[PDB]
């Protein structure tokens, strides 16, 4: 029955693999990427008429009937995302008269206009001269003077936010303005009677910071800022030292873009760092068959490759399958061997982790590391030497990354400060990188493959962490994946691996929860709204990935030979395409709960296969 | 008579010009470049068998019958140069038995062996483990803490020495060792009964520095060096901020090589800076028709282009000659507009100078700037706007670069410290960049083209400087050119331009000096030995360039219609080749008096033309 499904799913994944021997599916987000890119080109004075076209088709194509744009497909209209898309289009050529512009402008005004947008949005508009810098949260270069152990030092923020802060400190230090031609001016973003509904700091704002900010803007108007020069250089150098091999900065859109602007401000357009940083952008771009063009918020070659292997293995292919070997080999040349920012908290820890993208040595993450090591432990490479050695290095690194609460973070250790969550500037997405259930789970299952059970203290500490985090309904939150089905599926699958007794109460209470949300069509689904409204927790249209996750939870809990079990398997078998793939018009990935969502292209093919592979194991 | 000579010389230069519209002749030096490059590859673990071959052919080809190598063609054997060539060859494959190696080893031992070599030589050998670091002058990273106005701060050294010191401070901080395979070990460099004849600091050594050094080596053995870490980073950042656009550092061989090694020591082989720096090397390499390969100590595209223009103009071609326009345009896109290290002494000076090579924004020099501006002032470009503006910027910059003594340096202002000349480390070539007669002269002649005469104070201050520097025999020293004929030719030509009366006494005393050295064959020549022995002052085999220089001095002094005058002109006319070019088996360029000599490929074609052009003007 499901056999043909697997066989078809397998040959498909094998056809997606590149020559080098890795997998790499595009990462979807929202139009703010492309929109901001347009503004960036304007800033760097490097506009390409041809590209603009492709970007225009894209923007319109992603606009809904109401004339707005959302964070995820089928999601509510987003003000910020729309405002930025509006500005972008108008710059390219669109006239405020054309319908697309009209319906968009409407929604924008019905929300209070630009005064209701996030910080970044107002900041970008400030860079082009459509908004006063004075009304933008200030972030001084002096922040570079804070010591390793001081309130608000760059190392208390998340790896992703850190670089951004450093880059912007230079930008906000000079508060440059790159005027837009008259035809592009967007004053209409102000014309609104609706009261401005501003968004506050993530964890709430304190009058202290509020005052401090007001002070900073004041100190900004003075005629002399002692030691500011040094502060700027401190930031410039910080950036120059961590620039990624591909020319990026962290492998993410934000810091990369701001770093370039910063360099432009310091008249360093003819400096290697800049040149490389600029031309490196193309690698993240993507040509769309309908004439459009998009910019990936980030790339997941390693991540995809890793899962893809574990999927094909659990499917059936030999541990020494010549094709899977290519992957193994490839994955070995990716391992990092130099210290990263994580070393600031673990100076005596030996490098050995892996990154999300191709070349990003200074920012390896636990999640990727775990999956890559785990994936290798299931293969038979020609040179058992480096394979054995590699796993060892990565293994140890992961262990040394374990936080205090026994849980694991993504990039840093005990990065659980709370101060940054109250700063005026931080009002969008996460700002810190605390331990998460999903990451932890992946780690445990990684060790499990080796054998390390509940006996080992490290494992126990983690298990306890998970137990204390479990939700009342017996489910587990999903940090980097949408959502409770993602997390619960991870935990259970992990706990099962570490030797824990699947018969346990809290465990069962979880499995039951899964079955209770199985949609009528036999599959599982969870809309991204589950991050805003708890009512959607476990609710949503059925998707190949989410269905596979909830499926793994059951197969792991022994309920593989159950009704809901076989039921879900039926879904995957039917919904499968003639080529052996799967479709998924919805996002199942998460960047920042309630603020940024991702669309993992490979998920729809990988997980479904991994699930069917594990189901064929229970029988 | 000389007409045909000119017409042939012109069409030749025009055939050398590249498509872009510039000239670029290879720069010759000595085998230490290629030799050290081989060691560098060994260090960076990037040896290319094929390249090694080409490098071997070169080395042997440059070896004389006695089995040695010299700084300049026809010069005495050099210990350092030979030792490095010896080591290089042995690493490539040569056995110490083969004749070439034998005769070389001889000369080396007859000089006291490795103990008699310069600092760098012993240092390189120390990097490969053939010499103890303990016996190598120490240079601490802490040197980075010295303030702008303190004894021995990095800004008291010459631009060329500065970067080198910064890079090496990191290297000597870790004192790394990259062992050579047994077959390459060169212990024979010690086997010698001859007493070691060590070379001391350039300006003599003081027991202070001697003691200070002994102290530094002691502090180097301690278990804890407080703040050294910061010191290292201070250097790393300094380097990362000034890396040239082509990936080099200053556009010269030394710092470029050491910067790479330094980055290798800090495990930054996967950092953009390194990558760019490594692949950038190829641009300086050169394929030799006989199968050899050499590495240029530096490149002179701008310099060649500049002179080439002034030459063709003085020759006859129209100020708007479509071909010369290409040059003009090209030269305009080269002008620098950002601050360089020179700004540390002139913070309120507006950028506008030019560099020696293609892309080297942080290190423009007065000599190039002057010549480039002067060259432009003789052309009629389509966009008179940028031409007028460019000249203005460059003009002003030059003026703001004038030193105290009324003279002009090369890269910095009043870079006349004396402390660095006594440090143990500095025992090869110049270490500071004080004002020179030749540079100054070029500057004066640059202003002259505009009209500014002796009336202007700036001009007077310079003229006085020249008068006070003139040698007893009425000649002028040649800093960046070999030598007295080069300098005297420059000064006189300049003074004539600034309106000074050519009939003056000191002037005449100079012209006479010129005529007095005219070789029998009618031409002029000055061997590089003139820097060691004053007896060779003005003596040496006749060369196209030197003959042209002494010729300009006469033509400028009004003695154009003289015997010696017409005599020299005859030489150039006869010695000219069928293609219209000229040969010159000798070096006429100077890097460091008595230590480093250069071979400017274009000189033999440019100056001879410029001379004939100015002779055709006097008639
Ligand atoms: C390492 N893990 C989890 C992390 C995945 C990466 O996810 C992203 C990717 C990009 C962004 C932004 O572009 C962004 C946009 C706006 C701002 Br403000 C900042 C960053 C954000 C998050 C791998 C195994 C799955
Ligand atoms: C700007 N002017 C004058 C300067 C010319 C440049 O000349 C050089 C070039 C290279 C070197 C070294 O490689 C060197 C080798 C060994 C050490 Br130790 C340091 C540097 C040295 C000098 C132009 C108009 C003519
Ligand atoms: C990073 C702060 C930018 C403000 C300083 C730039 C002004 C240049 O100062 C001149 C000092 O001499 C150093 C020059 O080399 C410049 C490269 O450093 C990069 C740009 O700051
Ligand atoms: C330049 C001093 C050499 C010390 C480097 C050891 C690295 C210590 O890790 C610190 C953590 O910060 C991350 C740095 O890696 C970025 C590049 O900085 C250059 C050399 O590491």
């Amino acid at each position: 029955a499901y056999a043909r499904t697997l066989d078809r799913a397998v040959e498909y994944l094998l056809s997606c693999q590149k020559d080098e021997g890795y997998w790499w599916g595009p990462l979807l987000s929202n139009v703010t990427m492309e929109a901001e890119y347009v503004l960036l080109c304007h800033i760097l004075d490097r506009v390409d008429r041809d590209r603009m076209e492709k970007i225009r088709r894209y923007l319109l194509h992603e606009q809904r009937e109401d004339g707005t744009w959302a964070l995820y497909p089928g999601g509510p209209p987003d003000l910020d995302t729309t405002i930025e898309a509006y500005v972008a289009l108008k710059y390219i050529g669109m006239s405020r008269d054309e319908e697309p512009m009209q319906k968009a402008l409407r929604f924008i005004q019905s929300q209070g206009g630009i005064e209701s947008s996030r910080v970044f949005t107002r900041m970008w508009l400030a860079l082009v001269g459509e908004y006063p810098w004075e009304k933008v949260p200030m972030v001084p270069p002096e922040i570079m003077f804070l010591g390793k152990r001081m309130p608000l030092n760059i190392y208390e923020f998340g790896s992703w936010a850190r670089a951004t802060v450093v880059a912007l400190s230079i930008v906000m230090s000079r508060q440059p303005v790159f005027p837009l031609p008259e035809r592009a001016r967007v004053p209409e973003l102000y014309e609104t009677d609706v009261p401005p509904r501003r968004r506050g700091a993530k964890g709430g704002g304190g009058w202290i910071f509020d005052a401090l900010d007001r002070a900073l803007h004041g100190y900004q108007k003075l005629s002399v800022h002692p030691f500011r020069r040094a502060a700027e250089i401190r930031a410039l150098d910080w950036l120059l030292e961590r620039q990624a091999g591909d020319g990026s900065w962290g492998g993410i859109q934000p810091p990369w873009f701001y770093a370039l602007i910063a360099l432009k401000i310091l008249d360093m357009t003819q400096h290697p760092a800049f040149i490389k940083g600029w031309e490196g952008l193309e690698l993240y771009g993507v040509e769309l068959d309908y004439g459009g063009w998009m910019f990936q918020a980030s790339i997941s070659p390693v991540w995809d490759t890793g899962l893809a292997v574990l999927a094909l293995r659990a499917a059936g292919l030999p541990a020494d399958h010549d094709r899977l070997v290519k992957a193994g080999e490839w994955l070995l040349d990716r391992q990092i061997t130099v210290p990263g920012d994580w070393a600031v908290k673990r100076p005596n820890l030996k490098p050995g982790g892996f990154a999300f993208q191709f070349d990003n040595v200074y920012y390896p993450d636990v999640d990727d590391t775990a999956v890559v090591v785990w994936a290798l432990n299931t293969l038979r490479l020609p040179d058992e030497r480096r394979r054995r050695d590699a796993m060892t290095k990565g293994f140890r690194w992961i262990v040394g990354m374990q936080s205090s609460n026994g849980g694991w973070g993504a990039y840093d250790v005990d990065n659980t400060s709370d101060l940054p969550n109250h700063i005026p500037f931080c009002d969008f997405g996460e700002v810190t990188d605390p331990p998460s259930e999903d990451v932890t789970a992946h780690v445990l299952e990684c060790f499990g493959s080796f054998g390390y059970d509940d006996a080992w203290k490290v494992i126990r500490r983690a298990v306890e962490y998970l137990k204390r985090e479990q939700k009342p309904d017996g489910s587990w939150f999903g940090r980097w994946g949408v959502n409770y089905l993602y997390g619960t599926g991870a935990v259970v699958s992990a706990l099962k691996a570490v030797g824990i007794d699947t018969r346990e109460p809290y465990i069962q209470k979880a499995l039951d929860w899964v079955e209770q949300h199985q949609n009528p069509d036999g599959g599982w689904g969870e809309d991204c709204r589950s991050y805003e409204d708890p009512a959607y927790a476990g609710k949503g249209a059925s998707t190949p990935s989410q269905t596979a996750w909830a499926l793994m939870a059951l197969i792991a809990g022994g309920r593989a030979e159950s009704e809901a079990a076989r039921r879900g398997v039926q879904y995957l078998v039917e919904t499968q395409r003639p080529d052996g793939g799967w479709d998924e018009p919805y996002y199942t990935g998460t960047g920042f709960p309630g603020d940024f969502y991702l669309g993992y292209t490979m998920y729809r093919h990988v997980f479904p296969t991994l699930a069917l592979g594990r189901y064929k194991q229970a029988i």
